């Protein structure tokens, strides 16, 4: 393997007259020495085995100014001796790196002129790359660019290659990968914000697809049921999607590929009848589920401004959900009522037994209902959150925030109210103890139903988001205090003499919690003659308790303080928004088939020929850029 | 360049790539390999880690006649290497030291609200137990010895504090004192106790005040309370 | 910066045996006659494109 070992060295260096001199020894060898199996030989003297890495792979892995050379006496030793089927189409063997060709390789490395050349010798188009670094799991084992040349040279922004594979037969646009995705779910994949990747994702998504005039790629099912469109939705892609949406293909033979058919214009004011295909909620999986349930991803709100969904989420409101949502705060303000005129009145009372929510039972007609509409609701919840509980795919956060702080609330409070009566039931006096929470629980609760009734709402968000991450960190170092500083006088209090009984406030340890708990709050009296060893000590740590409790509330107003001036104005009205999306498609998943059906949005067109598809009409103004709107749908410009 | 404190040609001497060929031997940035977008850049490391004697990591920490050690700390052969030491090995020792100096503070306090909290003829707070029960030998033992443990201890950190220039205030040694404040409270008092003096138990009690208020200072491991105990 | 001080603290503290086992680093064969630790460290990078020629391993990745 002297020659074969050489031959790798010279296509590294760049010497190509020291290439020629063993071009020809291998061509003279070969004609005598291992004759009979000659293309395989003279490839296995070629062949880098264990890798499967030929000269032509060595040459280009490897660029230097003397490259384009070094190809060609390759390629024409390969017609001479007739192997240039395998001597192109080799791959690696190893699982770490396979499928990857010269293809592969010229299209990394920018050599965009030998890329012409290759192909054109005949290279397989429609490769693969099914390795591990071409598949990594975790980030930064490898790249992702999805198996096929043309997304690598579509992925890493060389459109003069995309175009030259395009126009090339054999070249399978409908193709699929490993994990099932096309070539447009693999541009969704590797597609980050205009702080990174700067726009050429949105240029080449849009040029594969208008060369492509079907409907077929973006109707590709990957292997888990997803679409490009619903790809881009769950990874976060916001800037994909603002244009996937909003399309308009102006240049005829192409306006079927759109979905901003414009309704008519005239002058300013103009008609886009946006689509609803897969963004409503009448099929499976679409934009509006996945965009407001998913919790894996940050910039959902980002995404709601997308607009056939803000114009959708809104238009539900008014017709069904604001309603739902009144009707939910009546019967829940009835409960509570319920709940709290027993709690005050049957409890504050004893004779032998009072049964506090059980079957009345000689009671009148007014405390039957009253009880019975407590059980029946109470059992409600207990039920119905528990499914909120089991279809909790974990909330990224926790209990904690963007939702299910409230749904545990709620379930906590159906449990206490039926667990009482069962602990009643059998014999226990437990009962009070579980009503009393369920009262507290239940009042704090209807705090919830602020959400549809703006600004409430986003101030119900700002106490959420405070009592999370300032007050916890607040209590946690206020208790070591507390506790710390309450021993120290709580020892140094001394003799109580029983002839002189309460002898001091600061007596046991359970006393100096509190006596120093009131004194923060700014409650209760004060006198440093308590009975101690030491009056000079005992208020030493007193004054103590003062400045470093007061130091922290500083820290406090401050901290939040450092938290409003950024936060507020775009923090609470975009989560507002978000919850309310929630809200709405909650009781949307509710509806029976019946009344659905009738309040199913949406209004039929004629957007082409052949074509009938759900629109959504959204008018607007704009004055700023002007244009002789050509354009049109319906000629004339108007409604009727 | 790391002691004066000069941050821009410190970015230029760590991250420093000779592209051109017969010079790349004097390069700190050798790529390991390029694939597209993704790449790997391995950094040196010769004279930047702790394995040889004044370096880097320990003039650009231990440092403060100068005020921008903070802009110095991103330059990177030192930012992934500050937290992998923490992933391996220092994450653990501050959990296994905040373990014993809870474990400590608990011992000094269910001592302290027991025994003081009476008076027969005399009680020996914290000395050699003598008569107890074995609950209460590790308890007493554990404190003298970890007592005079911090004792010693931060008195090196002590005598080791080449002025760091604003004072005993921040960018560390408000905290080395009251360490030292409070270990010398306790041993002091068992020798107080020891002759005769009734002056014990005004001790013991500043070394459990003083003692929970530094529990404050193991927080620093654990984000966003670390950024609070700055505040 | 505080947190900076604790880890070398800590490393101040370890014996031989145990500093040298934790050790940071790996070897690399930078050039010919030249041996140093190293540093490997990731990278992201899409705005800037170039048709990459320095490397020290022509095979792309670990392993
Ligand atoms: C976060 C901490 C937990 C939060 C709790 C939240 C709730 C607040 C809790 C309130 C509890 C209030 C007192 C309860 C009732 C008394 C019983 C008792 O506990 O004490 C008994 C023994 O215990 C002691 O004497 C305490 C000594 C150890 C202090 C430990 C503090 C640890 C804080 C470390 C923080 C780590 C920070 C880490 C930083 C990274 C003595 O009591 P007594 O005199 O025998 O009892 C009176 C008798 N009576 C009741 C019949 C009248
Ligand atoms: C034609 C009528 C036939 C009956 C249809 C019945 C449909 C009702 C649906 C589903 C039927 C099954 C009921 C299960 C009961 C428990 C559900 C539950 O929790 O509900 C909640 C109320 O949610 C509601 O949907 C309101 C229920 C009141 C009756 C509405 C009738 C009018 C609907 C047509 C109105 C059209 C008006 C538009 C203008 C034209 C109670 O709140 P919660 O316990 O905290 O629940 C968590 C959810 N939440 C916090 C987000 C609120
Ligand atoms: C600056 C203004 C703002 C901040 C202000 C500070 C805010 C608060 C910060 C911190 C809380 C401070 C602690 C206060 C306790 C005082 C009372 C005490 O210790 O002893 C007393 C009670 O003792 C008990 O009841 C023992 C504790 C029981 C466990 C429940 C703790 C409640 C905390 C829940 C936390 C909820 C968290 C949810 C929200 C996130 C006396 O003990 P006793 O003798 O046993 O009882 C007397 C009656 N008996 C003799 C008849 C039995
Ligand atoms: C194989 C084990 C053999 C033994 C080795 C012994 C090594 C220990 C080192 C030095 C030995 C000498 C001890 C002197 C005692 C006083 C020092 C001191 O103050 O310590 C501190 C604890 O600091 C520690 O280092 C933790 C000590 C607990 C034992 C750790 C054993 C496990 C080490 C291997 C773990 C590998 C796990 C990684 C995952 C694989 C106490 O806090 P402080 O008093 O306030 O001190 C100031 C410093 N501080 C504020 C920054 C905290
Ligand atoms: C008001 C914002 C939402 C809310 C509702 C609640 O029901 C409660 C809330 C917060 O905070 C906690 C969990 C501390 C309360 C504990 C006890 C009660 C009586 C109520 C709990
Ligand atoms: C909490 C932040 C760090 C800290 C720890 C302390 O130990 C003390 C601190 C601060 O402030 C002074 C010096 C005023 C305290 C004096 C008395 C006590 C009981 C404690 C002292």
């Amino acid at each position: 393997r002297r020659l074969k070992k050489r031959i790798f060295a010279a296509v590294s260096e760049g010497c190509v007259e020291e290439l020629v001199e063993l071009l020809v020894e291998l061509q003279e060898l070969c004609r005598r020495r291992h004759d009979e199996d000659v293309p395989d030989f003279l490839m296995h003297k070629l062949t880098a085995s264990d890798t499967g890495k030929t000269c032509l792979m060595k040459a280009l892995l490897n660029i230097n100014p003397n490259t384009k050379e070094i190809v060609r006496i390759l390629l024409a030793f390969a017609e001479e001796n007739d192997i240039l089927g395998r001597f192109i189409n080799a791959e690696y063997t190893e699982e770490a790196y396979e499928g990857q060709t010269a293809l592969n390789i010229a299209i990394e490395r920018r050599q965009g002129d030998i890329a012409a050349l290759l192909i054109a010798a005949g290279a397989d188009v429609n490769a693969h790359a099914k390795g591990a670094f071409f598949n990594p799991k975790y980030q930064h084992e490898g790249f992702y660019f999805g198996e096929t040349p043309l997304a690598l040279a579509a992925c890493t922004n060389q459109p003069e290659i995309v175009q030259l594979l395009m126009e090339h037969e054999q070249t399978d646009i409908t193709s699929r990968d490993s994990r099932g995705n096309n070539i447009l779910h693999a541009l969704v994949t590797v597609a980050e914000d205009f702080k990174t990747q700067n726009d050429f994702v949105k240029r080449m998504y849009d040029m594969i697809l208008l060369r492509s005039g079907n409907w077929e790629l973006e109707t590709t099912r990957n292997n888990d049921g997803l679409t490009p469109l619903q790809l881009a939705a769950k990874m976060g892609k916001a800037e994909i999607l603002k244009y996937i949406l909003s399309r308009e293909i102006k240049e005829k033979r192409l306006r079927s590929l759109s979905r901003k058919f414009t309704d008519w214009a005239y002058g300013p004011v103009s008609s886009s009848l946006y689509d609803l295909t897969n963004v409503d909620t009448t099929t499976d999986n679409s934009v509006l589920e996945i965009t407001v349930y998913n919790t894996n991803i940050d910039n959902r709100h980002e995404m709601l401004t997308l607009e056939p969904l803000h114009t959708l989420l809104h238009m539900k409101w008014k017709k069904f959900a604001k309603h739902m949502f009144f009707l939910s705060f009546c019967f829940y303000f009835f409960y509570n009522i319920t709940l709290t005129l027993v709690s005050y009145y049957r409890p504050r009372e004893e004779e032998a037994i009072p049964h506090p929510l059980a079957l009345t039972h000689k009671m009148g007609w007014l405390q039957l209902l009253g009880r019975m509409f407590v059980l029946i609701w109470a059992m409600c919840i207990s039920v119905k959150e528990g499914i909120a509980i089991f279809l909790l795919r974990p909330s990224d956060l926790q209990s904690i925030l963007s939702d299910a702080w409230f749904h545990f609330v709620f379930f906590i409070q159906a449990v206490l109210v039926i667990l009482s009566v069962f602990l009643y039931l059998f014999a226990y006096k437990e009962y009070l103890a579980c009503l009393v929470l369920a009262m507290a629980l239940g009042w704090a609760n209807m705090l919830y139903y602020t959400r549809g009734f703006q600004s409430m709402g986003m101030y119900s968000v700002m106490i959420q988001k405070v009592i999370l991450h300032d007050v916890l960190k607040f209590l946690f170092v206020y208790i070591v205090f507390l506790l710390g500083f309450g021993v120290a006088l709580a020892s140094l209090i001394e003799k109580c003499p029983k002839d002189n009984k309460d002898c001091s406030s600061y007596g046991s340890f359970s006393d100096a919690v509190l006596e120093l708990f009131k004194l923060t709050i700014g409650l209760g009296d004060l006198n440093i003659q308590q009975n101690s060893k030491y009056p000079i000590l005992f208020l030493f740590l007193l004054i103590t308790y003062v400045i470093l409790t007061f130091v922290l509330l500083l820290n406090m107003l401050i901290a939040l303080m450092g938290e409003t001036v950024e936060n507020v104005s775009k923090e609470s009205e975009r989560i507002w928004r978000l919850q309310r999306a929630r809200t709405i498609l909650e009781f949307e998943k509710m509806l029976p088939e019946w009344l659905r059906s009738r309040f199913r949005m949406g209004e039929l067109c004629k957007v082409a020929e052949d074509d009938f598809r759900l629109c959504l009409r959204i008018n607007e103004v704009k004055w700023t850029e002007w244009k002789t709107h050509v354009s049109f749908l319906n000629e004339d410009p108007g409604p009727v």
